Formats: structure tokens, sequence, C-alpha cells
């Protein structure tokens, strides 16, 4: 009930900002903050069970043909929508001009940041030597490829001129067609805890980073905020009424994963509200359970477009000016960046370093690390932003491919 | 057959006493443990398979509210007897005296303890982030947990309005009803091979630690297994009888899984035949299948005793005294430690380490190591005894919540 | 298609060449070996549904005897092959005379080898202890062992009296012999890419290895290559026919896995197609889902041949004289070495360090090393022929105990 995460949301979001302002922020970490994580995990165990299922049934639903037109479609508007995101950010920081005037004192934390894998690694390792493995391991992208190419190779063993072939082969699809339907199932049990979970999370943020949103870190929060509105007003509504979807049917249909996202922090852990809630679009299972898990890892609009805003935050406090070129430099790495960090845990982390250096401002360097530090205070609360925007442009993909794609059903 | 594993255990645990007893133990350990290490691998092979299976069928054919109540009830059970074990084994020591008069020197093994995850922690992860990866990795309680969303969602889909959807969730359940049945049928022969397995492991230990059993390690070996014997007399059969069980039926019944676990020494690696013995006392599936795995991880009376036991030995043999405000220090830790280590692998370890600094007895001294060490020399026959109470209490635990569930039957 | 692979041989071998003489490899590493990779990845993505669910299947349609029968006979072939390999390397070092005349200075890779688990060990771990564990972790042994086991219990279940019973393990055969059905269906689609992988493959070899093989390198090529032809005619080819199959209707039915083998440099690797090639020779699932993935991890008489070759080599190298005493060693070694390293990752090294051990030339010593560093400059080379032949010898052996089992037809 939408009510009422709406309610845990304001609630939480008030009690965390009067705990965490008399210095009772450590209670809501021990006695708060549990119930919250409970329902991200609650949601992240129906991850890898409820993408391969889901993939298999909907790849065997549908022609390869079609399939590899709309990965193709998708794959374009992951691109397009993340170059504006990082361009939007620059323009946000541009206009707002964080981070100026700070005069940050060296000391505290340090990073090494990991290197990303080689481009080839990555695309390679799209492909799983153990789809077991893949599955255990929660690699998405593997057990998509994977999930596809069973999925094809079923529908081809279903038109076998062999009974016992035929048989054997629908047994199989109907088994993992119950576990696909299962675990929708179990989505709408977790979601009535979705209240006290949502509760819980918002106002532990709240309680430990809320009261750091102060000074040149609310010019951030403000930035980035403007500029994750901007994207979802300016981009995803506008393309959304091209291509003939209202924007606020979308938003009515959108908004429990867009609400989950918010708070859970995690594209991911989402992603069984996602795919949901494109199922309740009434959008085929054969687009959404690939476009949605495929946007879940290497489109993040909301990462892009903070990673434009902070490298500009980063400059200005170390006094830093960029150039227009520069400015160029950090779309074009920000894009490459979530290619090449496409399967890769802690993507965003890597990310974030990679465009940094593309400027001239690595990690590595004292007087960046104290700048980057300071930023880092308030991740959480910029993440759960940032987590929305991320989720919201694969539903905003999904629903306009599934719209091009028009009449679309089981083979 | 019976009959032929009680000569197995029998005949091998003289064989290896003269054995031991004319400095051929490494041809025991060469030659002899290998049959031994098989029965137990062999019995492993089946835990995560027939407890995954037995689970999402059993929790797929009773209630959730009846699950939940079963829940409750095991749990108090199990936190009962758990006190009282403990306590036990404190009078047992208090009555019988080991490790007094002991002035040992320092020198020889050391420890670090492993550090126990803090208890939000140990709770939280009941909740896989990936069933599949708690699957791979053999964690139980994470599976129990998902098994039982995956059974109750299952029921749902099969009252579903539309066919398709009954269908296919049927052909899932009957899959994993498959593997369930199949495991236990793998019991069966697995079972056959029980004499020479029984013989080679009762042999391996009599020939390795049966020599060590003298001295002040008699007196430790004595208090314990008249402390497990007690137990097994004034608590389980109490209760069972209470409860209007005849202890002897149980027996009867359960010596299977009894003689499995003392050679064995393994709770986990015994849940198997736990498992089919609860089906033969024919008890619900949708009760056995929740708390034997549940008790066989978390309820280890054999081990609270022990802990209690080992406690006091250890504060003989360096010359102190234990308090009666000590000795309710040592119950509750005993208590909350199993609690706080319920998934953790290592947990007796931890368990005894926390128990042992409650009172002062910190393993990472060195006076504390020696006394450790030397009672560490004879545990393979301590821990035979003690494994064999820790699953008898989950049986015990069973049968009670069975019987007062009275008839209960699938849906 | 057979031409188009062949084509893909021979075009990458030359502009392999070609481009690797003009110093153009790291081109081809940067841009070729890519598709080369992929395709070895898609092939390796199949093993471990393919073996599994083609064993459970196999396991369960022939009596436990006869596959009992089916496993005393090929081990038997696997050994004596295995032995007459390891021997006809030395014949053919004794013959060539490789690595004469060498006097190479000290420096450069170095290595320590890893040492092999104990027999016990490597036996015991046949039997897992997790299944799942097993499949996530591509453990094949353990997967054949468990596959086994739950295709005989599937078997017995579908003889029960109950119904529902029957019903319940009919439906875990099918969506498992469902699975099995479309790896085969995957393998069709793979073999279409076969060319542009071959071609890269070996494009890739060439380029960077086709240029050292001169001087010494070349006369240890020619030994190897001698003496992996000598094996197929005199050891296979002679056996075949023994055993009433034609050579040449073997070659051509096998001579997809051959090829897939050749390039690919994985025994495991090829496994699809060399399953796929046993079922188009109409040999039994009972057998082959048996002996081909067991084969492919103990029974490479490539490497045996090879170890022998390598020994030698090096030991002409260092200017030592290996005595007609120490070549029975290095039978007897490499025949144990293979046993003794069954189911290990890396077993290729461990075993050649174990055969070099055995006669005194250890992998430790600087000058051994500076030898053995030579020949790893043409390895890839080397391995192409050697994966081959070890590919080449299961289908051999489960061909030949294929033909002795008879008309063999499911229950
Ligand atoms: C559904 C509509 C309701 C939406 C409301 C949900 C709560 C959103 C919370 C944070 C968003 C980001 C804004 C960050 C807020 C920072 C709090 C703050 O400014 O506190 C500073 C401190 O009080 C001075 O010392
Ligand atoms: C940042 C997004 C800004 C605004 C989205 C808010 C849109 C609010 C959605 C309410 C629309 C609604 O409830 O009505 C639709 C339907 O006609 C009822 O029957
Ligand atoms: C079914 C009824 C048959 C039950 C019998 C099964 C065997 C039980 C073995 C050990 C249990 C614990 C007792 C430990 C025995 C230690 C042996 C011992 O005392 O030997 C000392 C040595 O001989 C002096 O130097
Ligand atoms: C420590 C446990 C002590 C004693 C349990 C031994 C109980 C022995 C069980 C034998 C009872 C029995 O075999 O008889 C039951 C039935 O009536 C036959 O038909
Ligand atoms: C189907 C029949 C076609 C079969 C053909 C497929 C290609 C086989 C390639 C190598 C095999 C092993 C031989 C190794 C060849 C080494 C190349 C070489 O000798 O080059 C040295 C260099 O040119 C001087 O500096
Ligand atoms: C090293 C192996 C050496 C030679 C194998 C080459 C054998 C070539 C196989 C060709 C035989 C063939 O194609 O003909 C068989 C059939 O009769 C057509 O209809
Ligand atoms: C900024 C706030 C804009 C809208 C918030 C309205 C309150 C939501 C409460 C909903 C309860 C039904
Ligand atoms: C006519 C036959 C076409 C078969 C296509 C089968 C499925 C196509 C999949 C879509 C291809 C588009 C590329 C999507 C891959 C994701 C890119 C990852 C970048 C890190
Ligand atoms: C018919 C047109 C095909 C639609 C493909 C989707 C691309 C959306 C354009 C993105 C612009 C940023
Ligand atoms: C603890 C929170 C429980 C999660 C509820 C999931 C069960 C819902 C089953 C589908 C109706
Ligand atoms: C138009 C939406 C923008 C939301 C603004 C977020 C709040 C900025 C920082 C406030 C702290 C003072
Ligand atoms: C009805 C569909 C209309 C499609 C129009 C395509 C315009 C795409 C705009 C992309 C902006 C970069
Ligand atoms: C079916 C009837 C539903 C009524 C309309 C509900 C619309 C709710 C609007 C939610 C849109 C965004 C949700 C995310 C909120 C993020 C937190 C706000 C702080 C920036
Ligand atoms: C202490 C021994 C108490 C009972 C042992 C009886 C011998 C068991 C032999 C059973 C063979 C049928
Ligand atoms: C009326 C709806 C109730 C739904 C209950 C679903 C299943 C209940 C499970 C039993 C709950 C009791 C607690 C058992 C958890 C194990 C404790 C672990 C401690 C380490
Ligand atoms: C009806 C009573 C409910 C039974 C619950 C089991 C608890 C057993 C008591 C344990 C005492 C140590
Ligand atoms: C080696 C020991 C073999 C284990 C036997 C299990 C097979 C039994 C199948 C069910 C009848
Ligand atoms: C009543 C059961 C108690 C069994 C006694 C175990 C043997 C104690 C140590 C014997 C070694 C001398
Ligand atoms: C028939 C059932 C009788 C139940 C009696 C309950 C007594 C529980 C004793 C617990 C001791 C701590
Ligand atoms: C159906 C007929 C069965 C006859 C009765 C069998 C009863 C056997 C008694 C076994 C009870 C405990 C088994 C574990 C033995 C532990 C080793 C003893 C040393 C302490
Ligand atoms: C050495 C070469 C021996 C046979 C090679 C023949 C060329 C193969 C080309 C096949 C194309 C149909
Ligand atoms: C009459 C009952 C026989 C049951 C046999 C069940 C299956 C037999 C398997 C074949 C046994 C031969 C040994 C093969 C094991 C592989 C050796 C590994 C060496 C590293
Ligand atoms: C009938 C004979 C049984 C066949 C067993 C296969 C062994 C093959 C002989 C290998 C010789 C190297
Ligand atoms: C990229 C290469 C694609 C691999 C093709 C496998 C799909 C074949 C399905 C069975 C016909
Ligand atoms: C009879 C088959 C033997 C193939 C010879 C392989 C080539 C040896 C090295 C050639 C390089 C000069
Ligand atoms: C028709 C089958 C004939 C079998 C002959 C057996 C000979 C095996 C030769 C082995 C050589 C070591
Ligand atoms: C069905 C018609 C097929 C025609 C006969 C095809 C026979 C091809 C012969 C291939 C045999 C060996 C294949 C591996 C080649 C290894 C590379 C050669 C260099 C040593
Ligand atoms: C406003 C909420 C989002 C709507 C997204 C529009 C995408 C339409 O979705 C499409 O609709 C077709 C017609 O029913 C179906 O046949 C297709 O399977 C489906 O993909
Ligand atoms: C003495 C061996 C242990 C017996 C345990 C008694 C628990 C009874 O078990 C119960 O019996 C009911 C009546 O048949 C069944 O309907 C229930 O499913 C079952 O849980
Ligand atoms: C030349 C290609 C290899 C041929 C291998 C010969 C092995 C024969 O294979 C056997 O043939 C029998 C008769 O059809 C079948 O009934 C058996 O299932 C099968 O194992
Ligand atoms: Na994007
Ligand atoms: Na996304
Ligand atoms: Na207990
Ligand atoms: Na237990
Ligand atoms: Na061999
Ligand atoms: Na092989």
């Amino acid at each position: 009930v939408l009510q009422k995460i709406l309610i845990g949301l304001i609630l939480g979001a008030i009690v965390g900002l009067i705990l965490g302002h008399y210095g009772y922020a450590h209670a809501v970490h021990t006695y708060v903050k549990p119930f919250g994580d409970l329902f991200v995990r609650l949601l992240k165990m129906l991850v890898m069970p409820i993408v391969f299922a889901s993939l298999v049934v909907g790849a065997a639903s549908i022609s390869p043909a079609r399939l590899g037109r709309v990965g193709v479609k998708i794959v374009v508007y992951y691109l397009l929508t993340s170059a504006f995101a990082v361009t939007l950010g620059i323009i946000m920081a541009r206009l707002f001009n964080p981070g100026a005037g700070i005069h940050l004192a060296v000391g505290g934390q340090q990073f090494q940041p990991h290197q990303a894998p080689p481009l080839v690694h990555i695309l390679l390792d799209i492909v799983p030597t153990n789809p077991f493995g893949a599955l255990a391991n929660g690699q998405v992208l593997p057990t998509i490829f994977f999930a596809i190419i069973l999925g094809i190779a079923i529908t081809y063993l279903m038109n076998s001129e062999n009974e016992k072939v035929r048989k054997s082969a629908e047994t199989l699809l109907d088994a993992i067609n119950g576990l696909a339907e299962a675990m929708y199932k179990i989505v709408n049990g977790v979601m009535q805890y979705a209240p006290i979970g949502v509760f819980a999370l918002i106002a532990y943020v709240m309680a430990e980073q809320g009261v750091h949103v102060v000074g040149e870190l609310a010019k951030v929060t403000a930035a980035v905020y403007v500029g994750l509105t901007l994207q979802i007003l300016l981009v995803y509504f506008v393309l959304l009424k091209i291509y003939g979807i209202d924007p606020i049917s979308f938003i009515k249909h959108a908004k429990d994963a867009m609400l989950t996202a918010f708070v859970t922090r995690s594209s991911s852990g989402t992603l069984p509200v996602t795919m949901r809630v494109a199922k309740e679009m009434g959008i085929s299972e054969g687009i959404y359970s690939f476009t949605l898990p495929l946007g879940a890892t290497i489109n993040m609009d909301g990462t892009a477009l903070y990673q434009g805003v902070c490298t500009f935050f980063i400059a200005n406090a170390l006094g830093s000016h960029l150039t227009v070129g520069q400015q160029l430099t950090i779309v074009l790495t920000a894009v490459l960046a979530s290619i090449g960090t496409a399967g890769v845990p802690g993507a965003g982390a890597i990310m974030l370093a990679m465009v940094l250096h593309s400027v001239g401002l690595p990690l590595t360097d004292p007087n960046v690390a104290a700048a980057y530090a300071m930023i880092l205070g308030i991740d959480a609360i910029l993440d759960m932003g940032r987590t929305m925007v991320n989720v919201t442009g694969d539903l905003t993909g999904t629903a306009i491919v599934a719209k091009t794609e028009g009449t679309l059903v089981p083979r």
C-alpha cells in the first residue's frame, strides 16, 4: 500500500533528523537500521532466481531476431541517456559552483582505487564458463547471457518431432516458470514489510548523514538533486511523451520501484520490484526480463550525473579550473567507464576514479582525497536519489522500447 | 541392519585399542580411517539437497501459521534444554572435580580464537542475499529460510485461477519433491556401508585418542559422559513421557541417527539419517524438515554440557575457583553463545572461547592454553558422545512438538 | 560445416605466421584472439550442465552392474594407453634426441610447483560433501559421482508402488533431460561460430609461438608430434580395428571434437562436442556420459607422451643421462601422476614436476628452470596436439567399450 510506505518515508525522515540532532544516532544505528537492512536482504534474495527464471521464459516466448532488435534499441537508449546525464551534471555544477572556496587540510581517509579490468575481459566475461557458478556468485550479466541461450534452445526443442524431447523441454520450462511466478508472488509479501523497512532505512540515513548536509555539502546535494530532478523531467518525461506514453501514467505504475530504489540504494536489489512494475505495465516478459536486469547493471544515469557534479566539486575544492575540453573528456570517460565496468563489483567507485583521473585529479593525491572524503560524508544521502534515477531510466527505456515493438505475444 | 553397525562399533572399538596399544596407530590412520571418512562424505553429500527439497515440500504442505507455532515451540524447547545441559555440566564438574591438582608447564599449542560476528549480523544472515550461493556454500539457516518462503509461495500459486500458473507451480514442486524422495532413497543405500564406515571411524578414534584417556583426562571423560547420559535420561526421557511418548519406542526409532551421530561426530552430516528417522516415526514433513535442520545447527545440548565441564576443568587446572555467580555467568554465556554463532562455521570453538572469557580464562593465556591443549588430546572421544546428544535432542524436540500438534496432514 | 573450420584452421595458421613474422603479433593478441577466446568460453559454458544432466539420464537408463563393468573396462583402457603414451614419448625422445648440445644461461622465469594432495584425499574428494558446490565450482569428478547416484536413485523411485512418488521422480528426470537436450542443441549453434573461433585461436598461437619453433625447439615439436601421430595410428587405430571398428569411420564421426580440442587446447572445454560426437556415433548415453567426462580429466595420453619427451629434453639440455631404470621410473611416475592429480586444477603442471623430480631434475633447480622455460616458449603449439590426442583417446576407449557391451537400450 502506497500511503503506508510514504508515511514510513516521511515519518522516518523526520524522526531520523530529530534523533540525529540530539546525538541518538548510534541508537538508530543499533536498534533501527537492522529492520531496514532486513528489507534490503529480503529483496536481494529474489534477484538471481527472478532474473534467471524470467529471462528463460521470456527469451523462449519471443523470436531471437526481435530480442536482438530490442537489444540494439535499449543499448542505444542507455548510451544516449547516460551521456545526457553526465552532461547535465556538468551544467548543474557550472550553474551552482559547488566546492568553491573550500581549502581542506590533508589527512584522514586515503584510497587506492581498484583498476577496471580491460574492455575485452569485461566483454568476454558476459559469457559464463560456468552458469551454476554465475548463478551462485550472483553475476547478473553472464546469468542474462545463459538464460537467453537456454530459453532459445528450449523453444527449438519444443518444435521437435520427437514427443519425448518436446515433453522434457516443456517440463524444464514449466519448472523454471514456476520459479519465476513464485518470486513475483514473494515480492508482494515482502512489500507488505516495506513501510517498516522504508522507515528504518531513511531514519538511519537522516540520523547519520542528514546532519552533515550543511555549507558546501548542501550546495553539492542541491546541484545533484536538481540535476536528478531535471533528468526525470527534461529527459525521461519528454522522451516518454514523444513515444506516446503519459508521464503520469508511467509514474503511477513505476512509483513502487522508484520509492524502493530511493531508500534501498540498490539497483540490483530493487530489480524484483522493477520487474513486477513492468509486468503490471503489461510489458512483454520477452522484453523487460532482458532490458531491466541489463539496465540495472550498465545503465546508471543517476551515477553518471553525480560523477559530473563530483568531478567539479573536487576540482573547485583544489582550485582547479576545468576547460571545455576537459568537460568533454569527463562526458566521454563517464560513458566509457560504465561500459568498461559492466559486470564489475564496486563499479561505482572505480568509474569515479577513472573519471577523476581523466582530468588529472587522481584519488591517490592527498588533496583530492581530502576533497573526496568530504563529499563521501553525505554519500548515503546522494546515493538515495541517484540510485532512484538509475532504476527509473531502466523502466523508461523499457517502456519506450516495449512501445516501439507494438503488439507482442508468445509464439 | 542394526546388528551389523553394532558389530562394527564394537569390533572397531576393540581393534582400535589393540592396534593403538602396539603403536600401529599410523597404520590405522593410513589404511583404515579412509573407509570411515568416506561414510561421512557420503552422508554430507545428501545434506543440502535433502534439507532444501524436504522443506519446500513441507512448508507447502502445512499452513504458515502452524509453521510459526511449530517454530516458537521448538525454539523454546531448544533454549530450555540447552540451559539445563550446561547447568548439568557444571553439576557434573562440581561432583567429579576434574582438572584438580594439575600443574601443567606452559608451551606447545597456542590459539587465537575467532570472534563471533555481532548478533544482528548473525540474525540478518538467516536471510540469504543469494539462495543459489547459500545452497552452494552449504549455508543451512539461509537455505531453511528460502526453502520455507519458496514453499509457501508455491502453495499460493497452486490456488491460482490461471491453470497455466497452477501447472507450472505443480511441476516445480514435483521436481523438488522428486529430489527430496531421491535423497531419502540414497540414505538407505549409504547405510548399507555404515558397518564398514562405523568400524573404521571408531577404530581410528580409539587407536589415536583411546590411549590418552588416563589420569585427569579420564575424570573429564567420565564427568562428560555421565553428564551426557543424564541429559538423555533425566531430560529427554522424562520430557518424552510427560508428552505421552514411550522413551523406548523413541530410542527404537531413533537408534540409527544416534549411532551415526556418535561415530560421524557431525550433526550436519547425520541430518539425512535424522530426517529419515523422523519420517519413519511418521512425523509430518511440515515439521521435521524445519525443526531438525534448525536443531542441527543451533541446538547442541551435548556441546553446552561439555562447555560447562570444560570451563571447570580449565579453572581447576589453573587453581581458579568459580563462584556461584560465575557459574551463573557460564550458563547465560553458553546459551547466548549458541544463539550468537548460529550460522557460523567452527562455532563450537568460538562458543567455548566466549564462555571461557566470560569467567576470565582467555584462551590467549599460556596457562589456559596448556590446560585446553590437554583436554583437546581426547576431543574426538568427547566429540562422539556430545555430537550424539546434540542430534538426539533434535529428535526429542521434534517428537514432542509433533505430538502437541496432534493430527496434521497436507492441505 | 567441416569445410569451413578447416578453412579457418588453414587460413588462420598462415595469416598468423605472416603477421607474426612482420611483428604484428600484438595486433593479433589485441584484435583477433578475443574472437577465439569467445569460442572457448561458449563451449566451456555447456560443460557442467551437459555433464550433470546427461549422466543423470544415462545412469538411470542402464543397470548399475553394467555401469560398473563399463567403469572397470574404461579405467583399464585409460591406464594401458597412458602407459604406452609416456613409453612412446621416451622412444620418441631417444630416437630424435631433442635438447642435446644446449648450454642455457641461468636466469629468467623460476617456478615453485604446487604439491599434489595425497592419493587418499584425491580419492575421497570424488565424493562431494556439497553437490551444489561441486556444480558451481565446476568440479567434474564429484559431479560425475553425484549424477550417477542421483540417476540410480531416480530409477528406484520410478519403480515405486506409490504413483505420487513415481510421478515426481519422472518430473525431475524429464526436467534434467530437458536441460541435457538443450545443451546439445546449443552446441550445434556454437559450432556455427567455430570457423571464426578456430581461425582466431590458431592465428594467435602461430603469431605468438609459431616463430619460436626453430633450432632445438623444432626437434622437440617434431618428436612430440610424431609421437602423437604414432599414438593415434599404432595404438587407437590398431585397437579400434581389433575390436571391429573402422578407423576411418571413427575419424569421420570424431573429426569435430578432434579439431575443436586441437585449437581449443581444452579437454574439459571440448567435452560438449566430444559428447555430441559419441551420441552421433549412436553410443549409449549410459556409457559416454560417464566415460567421456572421466577420460577428459584422468585420461591424457597426449600429456603423458609430452611428459616423456619433456623429461628427456630437460635431461639432455643439462647433460644428464637417463638410465633404463630411470626411464622405467618416468613411466610409472607419469601413470601415478595422472591418478594422483585426478580432480586437481592445473594438474598438468604438477604432474610434470612430479615426473621431473622422479629422475632428479627438480624445477626449483635454476638450470632445470632455464631448460623448462625454453620449452614453455612453444607450449601453446605443443598443447594443441597433445590436447587433441587427450580427447581422441577418450572417444576411442568409449567406442571400444560401447562395442564390447553390444546391444544396450534403456530399461
Ligand atoms: C513523497 C514526498 C516526501 C519526500 C520527503 C522524503 C525525505 C527525503 C529526504 C532527503 C532527500 C534529500 C534532501 C536531504 C535532506 C537533508 C536534511 C537537512 O537539510 O538537515 C540539515 C541539518 O538540519 C542542518 O544542520
Ligand atoms: C552398543 C554398546 C557398545 C558400546 C561400546 C562402543 C565403544 C564406545 C567407546 C568409547 C566411549 C567413551 C569411552 C572412552 C573409552 C576409552 C578407552 C580406554 O579407557 O583406554 C585407556 C587405556 O587402555 C589405558 O592406558
Ligand atoms: C587439416 C590439415 C591442415 C593442417 C595444418 C593446420 C596448422 C597446424 C599448425 C601447427 C601444427 C604444429 C606444427 C608447428 C608449425 C610451426 C610453424 C613454423 O615452423 O615456423 C617457423 C618459422 O617460420 C621459422 O623461423
Ligand atoms: C538474427 C539473430 C539475432 C540473435 C540475437 C540473440 C539475442 C540478441 C541480444 C541483443 C544484442 C545487443 C547487444 C546487447 C549486449 C549487452 C551489451 C553489454 C555491454 C557491456
Ligand atoms: C494509483 C494511485 C497512485 C497515486 C499517485 C502516486 C504518485 C506518487 C509519486 C511518487 C513519484 C516519485 C517517488 C519517489 C519519491 C522520492 C523521494 C522524494 C525526495 C526527493
Ligand atoms: C501468521 C503468519 C506467521 C508466518 C510464519 C512463517 C514461518 C514462521 C517461522 C518460525 C518463527 C519462529 C522463529 C524461528 C527462527 C529461528 C531462530 C534462529 C535463532 C538463531
Ligand atoms: C527394532 C529392534 C531394535 C532393537 C533395539 C535397539 C536399541 C539399541 C540401543 C541404542 C541406543 C543408543 C545408541 C548409541 C550408542 C552409543 C555408544 C555407546 C557408548 C556410550
Ligand atoms: C553391482 C553393483 C555395482 C555398482 C556400481 C555403480 C557404478 C560403478 C562405477 C564404476 C566403478 C569403476 C571405478 C571408476 C571410478 C573412477 C576412478 C577415479 C580414479 C582417479
Ligand atoms: C563426412 C565427410 C567428412 C570427410 C572426412 C573428414 C576427415 C578430416 C580429417 C581430420 C582428422 C584429424 C583432424 C585434426 C586435425 C589436426 C591438425 C593437423 C595438424 C597436425
Ligand atoms: C504508462 C505505463 C507504461 C506503458 C508502456 C507501454 C508499452 C506497451 O507494452 C506493450 O503493449 C502491447 C499491447 O498490449 C503488448 O502486446 C506488448 O506485449 C507490450 O510489450
Ligand atoms: C515413539 C516415536 C516418536 C513418535 C512421535 C509422536 C509424534 C506423532 O506425529 C504426528 O502424528 C500424527 C497422527 O498420526 C500425524 O497426523 C502427524 O502428521 C504427526 O506429526
Ligand atoms: C565408427 C564410429 C564408432 C562406432 C562405435 C561402436 C559402438 C556401438 O555402440 C553401441 O551400438 C549398439 C548397437 O546399435 C547400441 O545398441 C548401443 O547402445 C551402443 O552403445
Ligand atoms: Na543511460
Ligand atoms: Na539502471
Ligand atoms: Na537445547
Ligand atoms: Na542438534
Ligand atoms: Na590413457
Ligand atoms: Na582425455
